[PDB]
């Protein structure tokens, strides 16, 4: 038990002192390590529980009982005065540096999950590597190191979507008594893409500072798994080679999809391209149903853009249905037009895109409902958000053993381990894992302790709060109603709600009854929270407090008992009365 | 035992039924008391984990142990035979409106806590009886129904909260893209006022209404209380009589205190006068250091204003100091002057109030600093905001045995009674209580539904979290850094802490280390949370869903273990790393 963990953290551990506090010998190996700049894992036995069985313990590796003991890749290299001894003789620095490896770790992939688990073994004195490559978009577009978030998604949308709430800003400063005039005032695109691109290079510049400063080598170049600990790097002059790591960590992400229909590639764009568009959109038709779809179609319209959004089903599928309705009828009410239970057949063009004088082409979209009727229509841009999905054929060559779903993401245990023992996953490619950015750094981070520290600690993937940044924004955290009921049945369910009004929107004469609020609970469990959900403007700064109440096991009584902060939206959630079994009207 | 519960329940309840939720006798008589349009609480044994011995002790009363049981006032009605034989018979109204006194409650002050307590009453029968009247401010302001927060309070000094952040909100629209020009717009204090004066009526109005559909007495006279049943009530034409009451709750708020100088009465103004002021103020002095007078420079300062303090020591008293101190940084920073260590001698006037042209006066200010030295300073408009204070001789006559304390407080069990076993009070009035909207009205509601429904669970006062609105706001839950080191010695207190920016002060330049949040712990317990603490954009927003956290006893591995939101402000609680002790800078 104690056994078993010692030994898997000194073989995985590239330079690892056991240790105690008070300890003046485990001092000075501590100081002889710093001064020659010697990173590593330090387990202090006087701090743990079981200390002295794992003092015991170590004997059957190193034949002796007392602190310090130093080692290096599963090699016990000795106490005080053998490390001292090796220091004195200028043969510490090449002991510390001997592998069967080049590097400890390779991390495939420099995004949200690989800079976090790259970064994090560096400081435990892991010989590191990270690898990012950005594939080009059919249109060539590319962008510098951080990942999916950092340039094409959370970091640019949120800025645009930041964009279009100060339209309603504006309107709102003319009834609190400032003097603009909103209908005079307009918005240029490319000063904000400009704005939003000069944030995002400083953090293109400032990763690459981080590796530098956590001695990580940073290799542009794509990466293939051939073997276990082979992993073969095309360079950006096509030079091919071959480098080795003891662990591999998996974290190269998705791309959008296109449907397979006439003109697509050709002549519409995704998301990717989006965030970096030279010209305003003009007149647009958003394909798919997804968040990312209707953020987008969301700030273009804020931003005065004529927007269609064309769904095949519903909206958000996998969402509290009610809640997503709710954001969809906010948007149309402001301005965004959907086409209903409808699908693209082939998109043809009207016109090229003028690269010159800056501005769109025009395209004509044709397509079907589902009771056979036709759509025909003609836009300046086409955007499609029908999915992403991960290409690891790019990546894993199917000899290494590595094993896939149906949908081409790793299988992996609660411990990010693939099916070849040295090589783990994280990030949007670990299969049934919710896809977001603080998932994956928190997994990154949590695993390169594990590997090289010793720790012990899990990820913990239930209950993940989420937000989407629609016009009106939506915050969640737990099941959806349908699905407490599917699990436990409408007699154990209840649901508490009430719409709501901001108290900025009073002065600024907006809606009444739109802002909404509903907690679902489990009847036979002291009415436990089983899911949490609110519409209204700031819902991620609302709804992340409330998630850590609900990892703790939250109910009802306890969102009753906690006294509310006025003048907030977040107070209603700590009166709430009104059941849906009531039937009582949830208005104000 | 169950049985002292029973009899003060049925001593207290106004009009209350023993019930089965399945009992068609039950039904029966509900169906005759909806019909005859009276209001009663109901107590469904089936669902009480001991319904079976309340069963048998109701037989102490009535003689009979079988379900339904109508009570009174204390006396028993009959089962379902004889309640029924009294309505066929026209006898049943006359049997319910049976009563020593004129009503079962009395409210004396009709704000945050008696409107609460008020309509909570009423739903179960209670007849009920709510008295408000505003004594005029020195100049002669005065205002409608619902208290210091609906009227003079939380509720317009949030809404010019807003007219000043909207400021800041049309300097951030160029860097996103918007062709406005933010040096060519100016503000209009009158219309702001129009509007803020115009949604205080549409709640003053809500109020009035809402006691009418309650079938609540609105009284607007002056209350005092002569003996333990007797409310003595003042019209508006002079006119005294006499009322008496079962219960009595006393509910009757605070009002600014002036200091005691030549010219402050006279010259100067409070809170109380500021949301309605016809005129904007002009150059202002503030003078003190307490919540109220730093939001009410904050936002003057951002209406363009020319804004002084004068703190006699510290800012923020009774708060976390470090905190105090970045809050006021940040206003000396954007454009709030402060004489400091600085009191004031005396307020001449030089030029009186125009009435006509609607114009401040003139005034001057004479004091002196702690070392010695003088000040002396024209100003258009003087504040006043050194505290608050009840005056409860003009509310309760001494002989009536209701204890206060040395501060002129009410001093209060754990379940709201006074002295004086019939008589209550609460709200801000209740000694040692925090003085906060939300808790009034939870008061309220609470005692209502103790002394009329049979409840029992009492208001909880501890860890009430707050939020300062200075223009950056300022959230807290709990102990701040100074009481905890205190209460429990530095060596068993750790602090976490960091600076943040606001994703959407990047493209619009704002400061890059600012923001700041901490939570302070406690070592040998688990690293439990004793207080959290966030200065940023939305702080009410972020703090609110941790206070449920917090109460259920949340520790730093609570925190760790929760995902964060992404892109938000709140995330940065879920990733805290950097200790106090430790020495190493929060900046980012
Ligand atoms: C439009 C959009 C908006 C989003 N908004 C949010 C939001 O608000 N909040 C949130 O939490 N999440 C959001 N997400 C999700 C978030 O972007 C992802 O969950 C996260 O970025 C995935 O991290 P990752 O480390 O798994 O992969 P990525 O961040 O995609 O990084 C993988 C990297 O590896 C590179 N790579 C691929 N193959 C190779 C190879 N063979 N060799 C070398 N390098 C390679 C890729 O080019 C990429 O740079 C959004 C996503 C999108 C598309
Ligand atoms: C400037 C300011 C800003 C504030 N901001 C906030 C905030 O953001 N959040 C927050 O939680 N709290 C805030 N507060 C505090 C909040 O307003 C009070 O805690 C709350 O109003 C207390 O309610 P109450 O029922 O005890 O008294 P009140 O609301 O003051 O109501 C008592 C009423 O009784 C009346 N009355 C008095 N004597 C008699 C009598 N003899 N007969 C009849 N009627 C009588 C009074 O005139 C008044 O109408 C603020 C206070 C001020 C001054
Ligand atoms: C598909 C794609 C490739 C090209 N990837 C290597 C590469 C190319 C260009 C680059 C780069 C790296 O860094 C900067 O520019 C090879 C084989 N199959
Ligand atoms: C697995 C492992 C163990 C031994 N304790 C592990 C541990 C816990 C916390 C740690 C750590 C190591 O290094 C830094 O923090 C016993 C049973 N099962
Ligand atoms: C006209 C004006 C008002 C405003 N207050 C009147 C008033 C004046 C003095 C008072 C009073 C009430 O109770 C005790 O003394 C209300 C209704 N009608």
């Amino acid at each position: 038990g104690t056994s078993q963990w010692l030994r898997k953290t000194v073989d995985s551990a590239a330079v690892i002192l056991f240790s105690k506090t008070t300890c003046p010998y485990c001092k000075k190996v501590k100081d002889v390590l710093a001064e020659a700049k010697i990173k590593h894992a330090t387990i202090e036995l006087d701090q743990l529980s079981n200390g002295s069985a794992i003092q015991k313990c170590l004997a059957s590796f190193s034949k002796i009982e007392t602190v310090p003991q130093m080692f290096v890749r599963g090699k016990f290299i000795g106490d005080s005065q053998t490390v001292l001894k090796y220091y004195s003789n200028d043969e510490l620095a090449g002991i510390v540096n001997e592998s069967k490896y080049d590097y400890d770790l390779i991390v495939i992939g420099g995004g949200s999950g690989g800079l976090a688990a790259g970064k994090e073994a560096a400081k435990y004195g892991a010989k590191t590597a990270v690898l990012d490559y950005v594939e080009p978009t059919p249109i060539g577009t590319t962008w510098g190191l951080g990942g999916t978030c950092v340039n094409v998604g959370c970091i640019p949308k949120k800025l645009m979507h930041q964009a279009g709430l100060l339209s309603h800003a504006l309107e709102d400063a003319e009834h609190f008594g400032w003097s603009l005039d909103r209908s005079k005032i307009s918005h240029n695109w490319s000063t904000m893409v400009e704005g939003v691109q000069s944030h995002i290079g400083s953090l293109n510049w400032g990763y690459k500072v981080a590796l530098r400063d956590n001695q990580v080598t940073y290799l542009n170049a794509k990466g293939r798994l051939i073997s276990p600990h082979e992993v073969q790097i095309t360079d950006k002059n096509q030079k091919v080679s071959t480098i080795t790591g003891n662990k591999i960590i998996l974290a190269t992400g998705e791309r959008p999809k296109y449907p397979e229909i006439p003109g697509a590639v050709e002549y519409g764009i995704t998301s990717d391209d989006l965030f970096s568009l030279p010209y305003f959109p003009g007149k647009t038709l958003v394909i798919g149903a997804s968040y990312v779809a209707l953020e987008c179609a969301g700030f273009l319209a804020s931003l005065g853009g004529d927007v269609t959004v064309m769904v095949r089903s519903i909206l958000l599928r996998g969402f509290d249905q009610q809640m997503a309705e709710k954001v969809g009828d906010y948007m149309e009410n402001h301005g965004v037009k959907f086409a209903k239970l409808c699908v693209p057949d082939e998109i043809k063009q009207l016109k090229v895109v003028d690269t010159e004088n800056n501005k769109p082409g025009l395209l004509l979209v044709k397509g079907h409902y589902t009771d056979g009727k036709k759509f025909e229509e003609e836009f300046e841009t086409v955007i499609f958000a029908v999915g992403r999905e991960p290409q690891l054929s790019k990546v894993l060559c199917e000899t290494v053993g590595v094993k896939l779903d149906k949908n081409g993401r790793v299988v992996c245990t609660d411990d990010e381990q693939t099916t070849v023992s040295n090589v783990y996953a994280i990030g949007d490619i670990n299969a049934g894992k919710p896809q977001l950015t603080p998932v994956a750094i928190q997994a990154g981070r949590y695993l390169a302790r594990r590997l090289f520290a010793g720790a012990t600690e899990l990820t913990d993937y239930s209950n993940v709060a989420t937000t989407v940044f629609t016009p009106l924004e939506y915050g969640a955290c737990g099941l959806s109603e349908e699905d407490a009921i599917e699990k436990y049945g409408d007699k154990d369910i209840e649901v508490y709600h009430s719409n709501f009004k901001p108290l900025e929107w009073t002065v600024a004469h907006r809606e009444d009854n739109v802002c909404y609020m509903k907690l679902v609970c489990r009847k036979s469990d002291n009415m436990r929270v089983l899911g949490l959900h609110v519409l209204g403007p700031n819902a991620g700064e609302i709804t992340q407090g409330y998630a850590v109440a609900i990892k703790m096991g939250a109910t009802k009584a306890d969102f009753d008992r906690t006294i509310g902060i006025h003048p907030t939206c977040s107070e209603t959630f700590t009166t709430l009365h009104v059941t849906k079994k009531s039937g009582v009207s949830p208005i104000v």
